[PDB]
RNA sequence: AAAAAAAAA
């Protein structure tokens, strides 16, 4: 017999029902969380034996949208769900980023959270359900875990926040925000707004957290009822003796080494002191593990840089907390792309390039909620020659598929509606050099490229990453944190928006609790920095160009009869294939008879127009048709005319005189007008050169 | 001028042509076996130096179907043969399962059998040829190999067995089973039957074996003719000292431990026993091998459990040999799938979900034998959390593509005929906890889900996994064998049928010398257990539900006049594209007048069939024919009622005098009755107002 | 701020333009060679310290053609 | 391969039939694709020589021009 | 012989 421990409550409008104990009894824990007929079956399994000699914590969060949830057989050729799509990877990262800071420091047991989507209802997004389920499952399992973390989605409709809006409500909403936080403080935010002020975004965050408190309480109650006993896991007791021994020699020397302005001399000096210290540590006692010394050195460097930045001393870069690194904006750097730009900020650089295409190129996304065509593709490539180290290129890693979406949220607020711009822009952004805040450099470069290719975006956008170092009640916000500073910064949040409002927000706070006031001050400083960046960017190019680049495919429209569109289709599309091959353009066909002629140069456009038009023009009374006899036989020559319908001039209908040889009557290359009296349907169209040959 | 060695023999109606020595000389041995114009080129490469510290036999059998065998450029976009398809993986496992238990114990040199298919007669299936080829290659190579293994594929026609049938015959057979065994015993059987009785299945097995004795003899002849010298390979001699100091010190305590009925006490006891023995044995000598110590301990405990079950003591589970584990059955456990079930037996369970799709979703796979469209998809998912360990979710492994086909073979016997139920059932089963016999739990759950979703299967169908243990003349047969017991069992079966008959008989013996009476007794016990499981399942769901789920797309089939299809549809498919784009349904047509209407909503299909009946409206006597004339001309009254139905109203039938304005006597939009007098060949239709106003 | 070093010459018929120093400063070297409106951006990254106990030279050359070069969104179903 | 045969152009409509039922039935019977032009040239495309032979024979039975000495199978259906 | 335009681219 099976004893399913079910616990259901009320969340917003829907009724979440947590249900454990019945399935996957062999995994460490598994809950089937269902909200309003959308059910996600999350399950956690964490090994007990620490892998001997581990340095990083290996948490993986697979998320699978099984397409039998909506109730459809998959569309792939193998008829089976395969590699996870970009959406599923995005939601996996969205589940991953809240929980990882909650596992206590010094935990290195492999833990894997496989949240599959068994059933979906089109109004309720499964992702929030999966997040709630992941938190509930982790809390039930007894793996060392500090929060039972809720998830909430808030939307802005009629200036009033709505919790967990349905997709139809979401279409009206200005802002879509996901806030996942512990009982104590927010723990992550991943937004996409529509140029809202900072106060509105902050209110949304605080509202979502204050409301998801309920899910948190109820998961705690379930854990208390039917959870497993907590693991007997103790962090490695801090070897204060060795730490103090290394510190007594290293503290002042590394403080002064970091105190000097030049970066590379400090690099070399601290590396040689590191070599000296590890040499002494090994020589004095071989048994001491190398990774322990590495951790000690990491602690020393982190501590010294944090103590420095807290006291107000200039950062490792040498800038004040406000100062943004110098920028250099370049546009049209690529000769033949539809539009390109190169946004270098400090050491972070991005070569962004926007390319227009016709509606046939829009990605057709087949996801659980519904089929959806995308007419704005943003891809973000992070090649390994950026950081400075070799590495195998390949399919995009999760972080690239996450930052692609982040930059796309950054730019989506200002893209034009399809009726105003009937193209499908695709923006790529290769990161030639990275030193921190790469995705926001990509947002700036994408705004630049779009403004250059000729897209009529509303206003340029720019993104500035930020940081925050807090100890006790003393906190200093950091602007444009470097890659090195990112380790030090407690909270990393990225703000990207036009001058008016915030297009996208992506907080990722990690330590203790940050008061609303802290977030407000940080957001205001980010607004200032973003205004400065936008000014500098406006100095280079202030308004999108007049028209698209000459290479860009222009749009030409022609109207044709509905049967004629079938005629131009032909057998499986042979006529259209031949037409595009001979003219070199791209033609789109609709059932209502509109024709979309898309070609770069107007000459190819008019070539397509004339070539198609000859077939489009119906045979009309009085007007002669141009026909060339392709084959001559002794018993008659038929003048092939085209259009699927050929009229034959039988040997008995040419003249009453005995036609002896067609060669002496019709010569190779005889372009003569043919008198067509009518168009018959029986397939024997009457052609007559006799009336045209009398004169 | 190298010279091949060819030996050809009759094997049924087809003739087989083994041939070696000509190609692939550098491989350890290669054999081109061709049966009746179907040729499979099999080659085997066996390394000579075992990798240091190898513990498991790394034999990997590949199998590639080259699409140039049938004479066809590949369909794939790259026009190149891709990764192994499902059929190729299945046939690879087919080749693999017989030849693995045949290599002697302790052999660990890598071996690779690559079987390519270079020419395929669309009648004789290649898999049997490839099995004969792998057998001949391995037995020719001189790699230590017990006996050459022959393959057969018995069919069942007119209650008379038939050897190795052709697809034309196979379309009429009830059963096809691939019995492949060496001369001594039947190594493997893989079956699919239309509810055949056990006795018939066993007769088929023994018949196939008695027949492929020929292939055995003739591969033996070819080996004696043109073979290679057997390798000098000797098994590692067992260490009598280690065996003694483990046995006399621990085996009695281990027997007393396995005497304990509870699982956890026994676990703790065996742990303390092995730890104590390892501790004292290292205390005697540290150089003694820990790995070999644990291996010998495992051998001891295996011998203990085997001696326990043979004597007749209760098994590790505590069940008697006949009795099945516990059972629990739920249906409709998911909210929005078309049908679902959660068949949990003991500690092995599966969450199966059947999802009906329209006839456009059927998988169309291109095989060498010929392009075949598959309208029943079974998919088997074995995620890592099921067995209780973390892992790498990804593409399905070979086990998953083997058990998918096994379960699909088990259910295919009872699924309905396409005339009685036009859909495309796809069944997905996710194992959420597996402890042996997972695929048979999947079969039970699939029958359950099918009966839930509403498909009218002919009868419930369930599967059980038997196990056989034999020593000398004493043999005991187990039921619902666990995963741990699998090491102990020698012969594994997987009988899976309805109460009337068997549907799948996959089996894989290892020991040599099982009389067919043993198999008869085991099959009888399996019939008993399967009747029990079906009795339990009978409580949850009695018969398939009358109506499919409301979410299901609903297919309605109507019959229409085959001649009027060109009158109502017309050329180019204009109106059919119009209806499919206005109603959003999929409509296809046959030459006889059969048309299916597929739409995910009832009312939408009602609208579609309304449109079809209006456009195909006959000349019903007494029904009003409403025509809307908005503008009147001199030549007639143009009224649009669709279907190309236009009539010329003559001026001589309006009034006797010449009309100066038609609007004085004929009203705009007024309803005119139109009686069709006759339907001519040219499509001429006339309108009759005078005779239709009064009648 | 940053300034590139460019040197362009006549090569047969077209005019090649070698340009370095502007982009990809963090790689070991990187030059964007273009030959009459056809640019190719090559970057070399060599490790400073050899792998301990290495026997074969691990040169790996990758050449990727971004479809946006021609001016077309790619054709692959994932675009 | 492609098999080409020339039959009288006027006698096509006898074998094509109303709405092309005869030709489509014959094609699904022989598994090939027959092509006919207004001048009566019969173009048979086939994926095999045997299917080509089957289609060509079925064409000779009915589609061929009426030949003297060719025997017609006449069966009464009702007395 | 009824019908845009390719995970297986
Ligand atoms: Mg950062
Ligand atoms: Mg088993």
């Amino acid at each position: 017999m099976l004893n399913p421990i079910v616990r259901k409550f009320q969340y917003g409008q829907h009724t979440v029902t947590l249900e454990t104990g019945m399935m996957a009894r062999q995994a460490t824990a598994a809950v089937m969380v269902s909200m309003d007929d959308t059910a996600v079956f999350v399950t956690v399994v964490g090994q007990k034996k620490a892998k001997p000699g581990q340095d990083f914590f290996p948490l993986t969060v697979n998320y699978q949208e099984r397409t039998y949830a909506a109730g459809r057989i998959p569309g792939s050729f193998f008829r089976r769900e395969g590699r996870p799509s970009e959406g599923e990877t995005l939601i996996a990262r969205l589940i991953d980023r809240p929980i990882r800071p909650l596992f206590p420091e010094g935990f290195v047991n492999e833990v894997q959270v496989i949240a599959t989507v068994v059933s979906v209802n089109p109004q309720v997004n499964p992702d929030i359900v999966a997040m709630i389920g992941a938190s509930a499952a982790l809390s039930l399992s007894g793996i060392p875990f500090n929060g039972p973390i809720g998830a909430a989605r808030v939307g802005y409709i009629n200036d009033q926040y709505v919790l967990n809006p349905t997709q139809d409500e979401l279409k009206e909403s200005k802002l879509d925000l996901v806030v996942a936080g512990t009982e104590a403080a927010v723990l992550m935010v991943e937004s996409e707004a529509q140029l809202l002020s900072e106060d509105q975004m902050l209110g949304a965050v605080v509202f979502g957290h204050e409301q998801q408190q309920v899910v948190i309480q109820n998961i705690n109650e379930l854990v208390k009822e039917a959870g497993k006993p907590r693991w007997d896991w103790q962090p490695e007791p801090v070897n204060e003796a060795l730490n103090a021994r290394v510190a007594a020699l290293a503290e002042a020397r590394l403080s002064d080494a970091y105190r000097i302005t030049d970066k590379q001399e400090r690099y070399a000096q601290v590396d040689v002191i590191k070599s000296e210290t590890i040499a002494t540590l090994l020589a004095e006692d071989e048994t001491l593990d190398e990774n322990e010394l590495g951790e000690i050195l990491h602690a020393i460097e982190k501590n010294v840089v944090r103590s420095r930045v807290l006291a107000g001393e200039p950062r490792i870069d040498g800038r004040e907390k406000d100062m943004i690194r110098g920028l250099d904006v370049r546009t049209g750097v690529l000769p033949r792309t539809h539009g390109s730009a190169l946004f270098t900020r400090g050491e972070t650089q991005a070569l962004v390039t926007a390319t227009l295409g016709t509606a046939r190129d829009a990605q057709v996304l087949d996801e659980l909620m519904g089929e959806r065509t995308d007419t704005f593709l943003f891809h973000y490539n992070f090649p390994p020659y950026s950081v400075g180290e070799t590495g195998m290129v390949g399919s995009p890693k999760r972080r690239e598929i996450g930052h692609g979406r982040l930059a796309k949220r950054g730019v989506l607020a200002v893209m034009p509606d399809m009726d105003k711009f009937p193209y499908t822009v695709r923006v790529v952004s290769e990161i030639t050099e990275s030193n921190g805040s790469s995705s926001m450099a990509s947002v700036c470069g994408a705004s630049l490229a779009l403004m250059d290719a000729g897209v009529p975006i509303k206003a340029a956008v720019a993104g500035i990453a930020m940081g925050l170092v807090k100890e006790g009640d003393n906190y200093v916000v950091l602007s444009d944190i470097l890659g090195d500073e990112d380790h030090l910064g407690d909270m990393d949040f990225k703000v990207a928006g036009s001058r008016d409002g915030i297009s996208a927000l992506q907080m990722d706070i990690k330590i203790e609790g940050i008061t609303k006031e802290i977030m407000q001050v940080a957001l205001n400083q980010a607004k200032g920095a973003r205004l400065h960046i936008l000014g500098v960017m406006e100095q280079a190019i202030n308004a999108p160009r007049g028209d698209i680049s000459e290479f860009a495919p222009r749009i030409h429209t022609i109207k044709i009869n509905p049967d004629k569109i079938k005629d131009v289709i032909g057998k499986g599309g042979s006529v259209i294939r031949a037409l595009t091959e001979e003219t070199g353009t791209t033609i789109e066909i609709e059932d209502d008879g509109t024709v979309k002629i898309a070609a770069t140069d107007g000459e190819k456009a008019k070539h397509a127009i004339r070539r198609i038009e000859e077939i489009t023009a119906e045979i009309e009374v009085g007007r002669v048709y141009t026909g060339k006899v392709t084959r001559i036989v002794d018993f008659g020559a038929f003048v092939a005319i085209g259009g699927g319908k050929e009229g034959l001039v039988h040997i008995s209908q040419i003249a009453d005189k005995r036609v002896e040889k067609v060669t002496d009557y019709l010569q190779m290359g005889q372009e003569v007008p043919v008198k067509v009296l009518e168009v018959d349907r029986q397939g024997r169209i009457r052609l007559s050169i006799k009336e045209a040959t009398e004169q």
